[PDB]
């Protein structure tokens, strides 16, 4: 037993890093087939990034401007386009190591591994929550840009998104890989508000199954509640409004533990207008909302990939 | 910039991970030259494993009696032997695979990445520490064990951990990769006390200067102290004791931030004294001590590995 915050399996992802480097800029690429994905700005200068017209820069390039490499095997680009905020390299090799892949958008709320790069070289890997307000509570140092993030199943990298951008505000922004941002921003060095950002609660209702699952159970109490009183109360703590869609996810988890979604909607209500008397909850002392239903199954039946 | 519990990339590892089954028992052998290695207690019914004889056991066993499966690859098994807690298959194929590698033996309050796995294939991976009382706190289901746990130096793992047990209590032991049990525990169902546990203090005074590179610098506060007044309040708070070699450790995070290594004590004597008033640090409303000096370093510097 035990419930830990849980990166996918990162090698089949490591075997796709690049660094791809346009003048003075050196960031990180994923190699799929014979296509290298990163950030357009790469072809921006620190002083271009205040204010880019990345087409007027792009047109400046030429497929030898891009250096790619492989560890120490490289690519010839032979091709170059952008795609939204991504420039797409063609490259007259396919990557050998190119796993079963897919491209997807996920949801605010939807969680993924990312694999923090630099140089083109893996550094790390953690698991992460899209905010609700489309940012990532990350660690992203200089360089990092074009680091990915992913989900497995079995098989099948669901590639989900690319870094881009820290904000003034120390969070994280980025592009899913057809180069759309998540969110309202855009790949210039100016302020962008994110705006208000919420507590993800069928997660937080997950994790809290997650605990009975453990043992932990002190918060279990002795109400219920219903739908509309509790979003009453998710809207006073900036909490997303439950919808029957959520309680809809949860009742495996329900089913396994018997306590139903309402009665667990009780206990979370307690725990808000009450706080956690400096107890904790499968040893955090906050709400955790980083877990899904899918991650809390997957974590209590023990899923497996390659 | 920011502040995640990162593990290390795990692809290195998921090269290794092989499945070993002997009579009704299934578990996870780490595949490295010609030999595999897993958990003796592999050849345990489960009523042996109340109180087994592992030499009696395992003279009942010859070679064809271990079923090692590396994905669909087999590998024949030419010998067995056991090493303290573990078994050492020596099979006629080298894992290609195998990457550079040490066997280490790690100190209590070190960390490492830990490769949860099922049957022989990765299902994700986590940073923990070793416990001052050598548990760890990890997620382990059944069948997880072999799972290992490790650090990687540039190109060169060094495997430091091997789960064995659940101990009633619901924490987690296991064994170096020579078989060594971690702390006094025993491959045995029977009730084993951990006894008591404290909090690493280098770990967390490491965190307090992770935090303070990045931005949050609340805590910071008016004081200093001595190392004996300090150490006097860590008794009473159940923290380690905090060594000159700690100090030194510490060295190049205090050059880095400004901050003297006895006024960063002075803060955490508050944070002990006072708690935390419904305030977070890098995110949580409790003190951190799974992060080495060395952890807040490379993440704060961006070190990569292949």
């Amino acid at each position: 037993s035990g419930f830990r915050k849980m990166a996918f399996p990162s090698g089949k992802v490591e075997g796709c890093m690049v660094q791809v480097t346009c003048g003075t800029t050196t960031l990180n690429g994923l190699w799929l087939d014979d296509v290298v994905y990163c950030p357009r700005h790469v072809i921006c200068t620190s002083e271009d990034m205040l204010n880019p017209n990345y087409e007027d820069l792009l047109i400046r390039k030429s497929n030898h401007n891009f250096l790619v490499q492989a560890g120490n095997v490289q690519l010839r680009v032979i091709g170059h386009s952008m795609q939204n905020c991504v420039l797409k390299l063609k490259v007259d090799t396919a990557n050998p190591k190119t796993p079963k892949y897919k491209f997807v958008r996920i949801q605010p709320g939807q969680t993924f591994s990312v694999l923090a790069c630099y140089n083109g070289s893996p550094s790390g890997v953690y698991q992460c929550a899209m905010r609700p307000n489309f940012t990532i509570k990350g660690s992203f140092l200089n360089g990092s840009c074009g680091s990915v993030g992913f989900n497995i199943d079995y098989d099948c990298v669901s590639f989900c998104y690319m870094h881009h951008m820290e904000l003034p505000t120390g969070v994280h922004a980025g592009t899913d890989l057809e180069g759309n941002f998540y969110g309202p921003f855009v790949d210039r060095q100016t302020a962008q508000a994110a705006g208000t950002d919420t507590t993800i609660t069928v997660n937080v209702l997950a994790w809290l199954y997650a605990a009975v699952i453990n043992g932990d159970r002190w918060f279990l109490n002795r109400f219920t509640t219903t739908l509309n009183d509790f979003n009453l109360v998710a809207m006073k703590y900036n909490y997303e409004p439950l919808t029957q869609d959520h309680v809809d996810i949860l009742g495996p988890l329900s089913a396994q533990t018997g306590i139903a979604v309402l009665d667990m909607c009780a206990s979370l209500k307690e725990l808000l207008q009450n706080g956690m008397n400096g107890r904790t909850i499968l040893g955090s002392a906050l709400l955790e909302d980083e877990f899904t239903p899918f991650d809390v199954v997957r974590q209590c039946s023990g899923v497996t990939f390659q």
